[PDB]
């Protein structure tokens, strides 16, 4: 019984794996086999013990292989529960003894330990290319490849209130302004150091604010006589009694709601290998032998081979190497603490969230004594959780073998074997196997991704510079991954996938009474939203983030502590000028390493997104390991990547990593206070040999920024197939002195800037502009002046009360004035601010108010890829709450006399787009109201600005797409380029391997939402289970295979046709986008103008209080479930024309891209921003859907699929068996 039939080809969903196509000596296939009709593991969940489930598992299912020959037929199967192999014979030189009549020498005997291994299912087969006889299966335990069927869910904190106690805040969020603690008002920072109300003035002084850590002589030693970093005038308030902490018992306790722990910890699989662990075996085949099976050798991939290479400052990762001062600074302000903290990141911790709160560091943090605060502690009641690899992450990290010499490689896979709906298990780093010359014995290890790729630099990459890709001598950015797969280009190893960047999006901290009002960051910084990207909120930030806690309140008992501690606003800053660096900074900029104290120079600073981004962020430089802010790592993977690696240092690095103490956090508070970035390695390590695997890497495009804004334009949403830029037509469109703004570009949009005014140029405004207006009134000025934009009239310009200054130029004496410009001339501020500080702003000449930067790009651009880019909303869409079409004006002729028609928010979006623009894209009312057919098909949902006395209670929704980031196929290669599929997206990087400069480096091929069968797709409530496998045919084309029989077999039974448990129980749904937004209340009178400038947004917009009043609408909190927006968005898409016989899967093919497609030469021969703008809109083309027509075509490689490129199926199909 050679071929069982009772067993059917399938794919393993982690690697994308299905078949290995053989050729040259051995030719023929590898095919995965299983019994398809088995049930596996068996709303009224319950328990589920690992052994008896794995039990069970085992006795009622069956897993093999089949080999196949080079015309297609079956030859036998491989049922290692069944086998019997033998260990094959060698010769004196240690070569496997074979001939090809008589096949293998058998010598009698079973493999060691194969009688506990056999029961594990294969899942994936590389050839070797120096013996085409030999090859490597990776075996895995059962119950791994049914963990779908459990249904794990990750909890909510339980909460009191639901708002929709008090505050508004939902889905159990904890959010409290902090107060001060009269006991501690002495340990306010006094500003001492010498040699003006707006100043450390005691008595109109210039003043610094002086920071002390020094220790005692006397008698974890030193004994710390004075720690200025421990001081804390401000405290968590109290509630009910107690006060607000983040509990690990938030979300129940172990045991109606229980908290999300790994089905088994590390040390059980350690424990258990040969039942628990994943196993590679060597396997001789050759099929017209005599003697044609032999199996080798088994060896264990050991997660502790992993873990035991992880860097030491991962065993207590709720700190970092900012010690106690930022442990108290993010606690008060009810964050989470360190740079890994569980409560963000449970699924790499053996406790879940039983430990995801903030106690428990590993060092002292509530000590009597404010001098014993912050010492390492040896006490081993008090030991933390170490960041480790359970069940769930080491299964994710398990795929995508590969070979090298004697090396075999694992990468990893994209995690969908072990993923749940709101939990994101990932690559952490590489495993590798490597064998002797006769192949005899085997080493198994594991490196982290961290450690391999901490060489990276700006000239590595052809895209965007200055992306959060950097580390520090602590590893305190883990890069996980997606991984497509390693392929061989040549002789160039190919690494690909999406990847985690360091997180950006809660860089910047808010003022601790200014919490329960920007209830969303707060959210995003407890972990509790899980969301990458950057919100627009900038009013209640302090000026910098970086302060210590004894710095924040006062000390004449006033508001913030200006000039140290205030509201930001960029308007209000200093200004560069060499006598102003000399009155401000030069009199302590050089005492700050000196006896054990440093110094905040009485300098404003201020600026908007990009400016926090490029000061606290991990931004890529030219110098390795230099990052001196890590702030935390992302949720999920937010980049798209491509890596080349140097494949001879992969098998030749040392197997075990050797860590020096310059790796590790401070013992003492005294010893981290004299710091330095870089320390040169110790003798003996070797963790410095790890860096040069990178040569080059790249995420996408070889685009400049501001170059980039207008592909991301040009790009459909998949979801109707309408471009971003919503057909704006270039530089020549009416919006400026069937067609809207733009989402990602200002080219065309407000007016011509042509700007000198801070520290020519022929750019744009875009949306939002504040220009003062010139002398007679008609006519505009390039600039808005300083005394506009900081005017009185609690202000949203001048919240703290600031006061204007003048340096007489000597270095000399400060202390006031209006700034006269004759002989004190130099004022402190600025003259002419530029004209834009909405999410739109973009100016190359003045940091501090730009807003858009390459950490938002990268993320805006890949979640654009995957079409779930929040919008926000205030009008349900629903009836009475209905966004009319008449709401929203474009033409720049009506938005000149009134900016309020735009209705741009400015408050409470995503950074870096036009919100209007893409409620346009989504929901489209601008070209729904343009005809009768289909009476205005628009849900009715957008954004309008409030009148008289509404506030508006808006909230952020997703469109309803289900395509997450970890959607990430098998990597193919065609010439010399590399290729896999993205969500719905085929990438190809055309220009990574040879750059051929002038083109675009991208092209992309997506699913057709105006074909009925791609629509369906597109829409499905699981669409990445479809997916079966990427490869190319003969003429170099990738084709894509999809099954559609689950889309089908979803679409035939509704589940959410009227469910209200989002509004009513405040629980995520179970939907892989829902995230736990909350409510951003402004109110009317923040939109009105102030006096030579009537523009909406000259300031900052001032949001409201959150009260248990001002919460959400029932029927707007019904659309924080994407599946009622879904629900709205297809029944928009309504129509009945059912296939029949609704094919069971369909076959998506690349076109044909010519020599000219992508090319930029040709236009790069105005600025190269405005000359792609124009190319694009010369090169581009009242409806729901937008009709494929392939105008939108080759000459970009920006296209979709044509029918003639989509071939459907009328039967479905698990495994693709290839030859």
């Amino acid at each position: 019984n050679a071929i069982n039939p009772r067993l059917t080809p399938w794919t393993y969903r982690n690697t994308s794996f299905s078949s290995l196509p053989l050729t040259g000596e051995n030719p023929g296939a590898w095919a995965l086999v299983r019994d398809n009709s088995a049930k596996g593991i068996t709303s009224q969940q319950t328990t589920y013990d690992p052994t008896r489930t794995e039990a069970a598992l085992t006795a009622s299912t069956t897993f093999a292989l089949r080999r196949y020959d080079l015309a297609g037929r079956a030859l036998y199967d491989l049922d290692f529960s069944k086998l019997n192999p033998q260990t094959p014979t060698r010769d004196q030189t240690g070569q496997i003894t074979f001939n090809p009549f008589g096949g293998f020498g058998l010598s009698g005997a079973a493999p060691q330990q194969w009688n506990e291994v056999k029961n594990k299912v294969p899942v994936e087969v590389a050839q070797d290319p120096s013996n085409p006889y030999r090859f490597a299966v990776l075996l895995v335990p059962r119950s791994v490849v049914y963990y779908e069927q459990l249904q794990r869910g990750l909890g909510l904190p339980q909460q009191r209130t639901e708002s929709g106690s008090t505050t508004g805040a939902m889905f159990g969020l904890k959010v409290k302004n902090a107060e001060a603690d009269t006991a501690k008002s002495n340990e306010k920072l006094q500003g001492a150091e010498a040699t003006s109300t707006q100043r450390g003035g005691g008595d109109t002084k210039v003043k610094a604010l002086k920071i002390e850590v020094k220790k005692k002589s006397d008698s974890g030693q030193l004994q710390l006589e004075k720690n200025d970093l421990a001081n804390a005038p401000i405290k968590r308030s109290e509630e009910s009694g107690q006060s607000v902490q983040l509990k690990a018992d938030d979300f129940g306790t172990a045991l109606s709601p229980t908290p999300w722990r790994p089905w088994l910890a590390t040390e059980q699989i350690h424990k258990d290998l040969p039942k628990w662990s994943a196993s590679i075996l060597i396997l001789y085949d050759a099929p017209y032998a005599r003697n044609r099976t032999a199996i080798d050798r088994v060896d264990h991939l050991d997660p502790k081979a992993m873990t035991a290479n992880y860097p030491p400052s991962w065993r207590t990762p709720k700190w970092n190497h900012h010690g106690l001062w930022d442990w108290k600074a993010r606690d008060v302000l009810l964050q989470t603490t360190g740079f890994f903290n569980p409560r963000r990141h449970p699924e790499w911790f053996d406790g879940g969230q039983t430990v995801a709160d903030n106690e428990k560091t590993g060092f002292d943090v509530d000590n009597s004594e404010n001098t014993k605060q912050g010492f390492q502690k040896e006490a081993d009641s008090d030991k933390s959780a170490p960041i480790a690899l359970p069940f769930e992450a080491y299964f994710a990290n398990i795929g995508n073998l590969t070979w090298f010499g004697q090396a075999l490689l694992v990468f990893g896979g994209n995690g969908h074997v072990t993923k749940s709906a709101h939990t994101a298990p990932l690559s952490i780093g590489v495993f590798r196997v490597r064998y002797n010359a006769t192949g005899t014995s085997a080493t198994v290890t594991g490196w982290p991704y961290a450690l391999l790729f901490s060489g990276m630099v700006n000239k590595q990459t052809d895209g965007l510079k200055d992306l959060p890709f950097n580390n520090n001598r602590w590893f305190e950015y883990v890069p996980r991954m997606a991984v497509a797969g390693a392929k061989f280009v040549g002789r160039e190893l190919v690494l690909a996938g999406t990847i985690t960047m360091g997180d950006t999006a809660t860089v910047p901290r808010l003022l601790y009474d200014e919490l329960e009002s920007n209830l969303n960051l707060v959210a995003q910084g407890q972990g509790l939203l899980r969301e990458d990207l950057q919100l627009f909120t900038p009013y209640g930030w302090a000026n910098r983030p970086d302060l210590p806690i004894g710095a924040w309140s006062s000390s004449s008992s006033s508001s913030h502590n200006a000039p140290y501690y205030f509201h930001n606003n960029p308007d209000w800053q200093d200004r560069p000028i060499q006598n102003v660096v000399d009155a401000f900074i030069k009199p302590w900029e050089d005492k700050n390493g000196k006896d054990d104290a440093k110094y905040i120079y009485p300098y404003r600073y201020s600026g908007m997104w990009a400016w926090q981004v490029y000061n606290w962020s991990n931004k890529l430089t030219d110098q390795p390991l230099s990052a001196d802010f890590v702030n935390e790592n992302a949720y999920q993977p937010n980049s798209l990547f491509a890596a080349i690696l140097n494949p001879e240092l992969l098998a030749a690095l040392p197997d075990k990593v050797k860590y020096g103490k310059e790796n590790e956090f401070a013992a003492n508070e005294y010893e981290r206070f004299n710091q330095k970035l870089t320390v040169a390695p110790t003798q003996g390590t070797n963790w410095s040999h790890f860096s040069p695997t990178l040569s080059r890497f790249s995420t996408g495009f070889n685009l400049v920024g501001s170059v980039l804004d207008q592909v991301l334009d040009y790009v459909p949403w998949i979801g109707n197939g309408y471009r971003y830029g919503n057909n704006h037509r270039g530089v020549d469109d009416i919006t400026a002195p069937r067609s809207f703004l733009p989402t990602f570009s200002n080219i065309g949009v407000g007016l011509k800037a042509n700007v000198q005014a801070t520290l020519n140029l022929q750019l744009w405004t875009g949306a939002g502009w504040r220009n003062d207006k010139a002398s007679s009134g008609q006519s505009d000025e390039n600039h808005t002046k300083f005394t506009s934009a900081t005017g009185m009239d609690t202000s949203a310009g001048n919240p703290d009360s600031l006061k204007q200054d003048n340096i007489s130029k000597s270095g000399d004496s400060l202390t006031t004035q209006d700034g006269n410009a004759i002989d004190q001339q130099e004022a402190t501020n600025y003259t002419n601010l530029p004209p834009n500080l909405t999410p739109t702003a973009d100016w190359p000449n003045a940091l501090s108010f730009t807003n858009k930067n390459n950490a938002q790009r990268a993320q805006l651009f890949l979640r654009g890829l995957l079409g779930s880019i929040p919008v926000l909303v205030n009008r349900s869409g629903s009836d009475s709450n209905k966004f009319q079409a008449t709401d929203q004006k474009w033409s720049y002729t009506d938005l000149h006399s009134d900016q309020t028609k735009l209705n741009l928010p400015a408050y409470g979006e995503v950074n870096g787009l036009l919100n209007p623009a893409l409620v346009e894209t989504y929901f489209g009312n601008t070209r729904a109201g343009g005809s009768g057919s289909n009476t205005t098909s628009s849900p009715g949902i957008g954004f309008k600005i409030p009148e008289q006395n509404n506030d508006s209670k808006a909230t952020l929704i997703t469109p309803g797409l289900a395509w997450t980031p970890q959607d990430v196929g098998n990597l193919v290669v065609s010439g010399t380029t590399v290729s896999f599929q993205l969500g719905g997206w085929l990438v190809t990087f055309t220009d990574f391997v040879k750059p051929r400069a002038g083109y675009l480096g991208l092209q992309l091929t997506g699913l057709d939402a105006s074909d009925a069968t791609q629509r369906a797709l597109i829409w499905a409530p699981r669409p990445w289970a479809a997916f079966r496998g990427s490869w190319v045919n003969r003429l170099g084309r990738v084709e894509s295979v999809w099954d559609l029989k689950g889309v089908w077999a979803d679409q035939a039974q509704s589940d959410s046709q009227g469910s209200t448990t989002t509004a009513t129980r405040n629980a995520l749904p179970e939907h892989p986008n829902a995230l736990a937004f909350q409510v951003s209340v402004v109110e009317a009178s923040a939109y009105k103008p102030n006096s030579t400038n009537s523009s909406p947004y000259l300031h900052l917009v001032k949001p409201k209080k959150v009260t248990q009043s001002d919460k959400l609408d029932d029927d707007l909190k019904n659309l924080l479930d994407p599946n009622q927006v879904r629900t709205k968005l297809r029944q928009s898409f309504g129509t009945d024309h059912s296939t029949q016989p609704q094919p069971q899967s369909l076959k998506t093919t690349t076109p044909v891209f010519g020599t000219s497609s992508g090319n930029l030469s040709s236009v790069l021969s105005l600025s190269p921003v405005e000359k792609v703008s124009g190319w694009l809109v010369g090169q581009l083309p009242t409806n729901n859907l937008a009709p494929n027509t392939n105008t939108g075509n080759d000459v970009v490689g920006v296209g979709r699929l044509s029918e003639s490129n989509a071939a459907k199926m009328n039967d479905d199909v698990d495994g693709i068996v290839r030859t």
